[PDB]
């Protein structure tokens, strides 16, 4: 509504260019997410409701949010996905039910895998966009694990 | 079991190269996956059960088998996911409820991004493996508009 700001806060926030990250309660947020141009959500969850949104495509990635989960076989295909969907015009909403541990450890890993940047400074640009961003301490070592995989695969740089 | 021969059928079958369809009975077929080296099973349903088995991704493309359904907005980053894990070596089992509708228009979508294939071509190639494949009309009408945009991206020949 212009206005007049908005009472509550959206229910995500800009990473950087065409990548969002959030929560769960943006799957209801259907005007939010056509005026931010979002054309994929990347819902990583097992029973977070999805978007209702027409031009918004889903995505689920049904991983618990537990140390011992392997979101490491989930990172390429999924990143794959965020990617194409970008390269076609439509920015990327990734989102957990509370937008934590999961959905910060997607993001950085699409950092990484596509936007040239290594694990720390990937990091970095998701908890300045959002600051309670904090995979948990078994996805951090599984992100290290994909980070040295890219840089094996000329991906990303030793440095 | 090395045998003798298997009463049920896999349920599954090959498409071609890396590529599988098969329905939702395949989730929790744990010891075929992974003989069969899948790493990432799209499980084309809103409810169906998704793997458990030990390094397969699941990704979960939400959408009901109605003409209506936006399928198309679905098939550039769902056929990316597909082609990240295939170039990563693992095969990618695309299945639905019932193996027919949803999986078949997620297959052909797949083979005319990545493979070359024509339409007519690529659901040719999923036909031949498993005969009951059949998108809805609404969805043969989105793989034609998908084709269209293949075609203007230069990544299908007009032929
Ligand atoms: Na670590
Ligand atoms: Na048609
Ligand atoms: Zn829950
Ligand atoms: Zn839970
Ligand atoms: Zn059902
Ligand atoms: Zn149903």
């Amino acid at each position: 509504s212009l206005g007049t700001s908005e009472a509550a806060p959206p229910p995500f926030a800009r990473v950087a260019p065409a990548l969002f990250i959030g929560n769960a309660r943006a799957a209801g947020a259907t005007e939010l997410l056509v005026r931010a141009g979002i054309t994929l959500c990347v819902n990583v969850s097992r029973q977070q409701p999805g978007p209702r949104a027409p031009g918004v495509a889903e995505l689920r990635v049904p991983v618990f949010d537990d140390p011992a989960e392997d979101l490491l076989t989930h990172l390429e295909p999924t990143c794959a996905a965020m990617e194409a969907a970008v390269r076609d015009g439509g920015s990327c909403l990734v989102y957990c039910k509370n937008g934590r541990s999961r959905s910060a450890a997607v993001c950085t890993a699409y950092l990484m895998r596509h936007r040239g940047h290594s694990l720390d400074r990937a990091f970095q640009m998701v908890k300045s966009a959002r600051p309670v961003a904090e995979p948990n301490l078994g996805f951090w070592a599984q992100l290290q694990k994909y980070e040295q995989t890219l840089q094996a695969q000329a991906i990303l740089p030793r440095e």
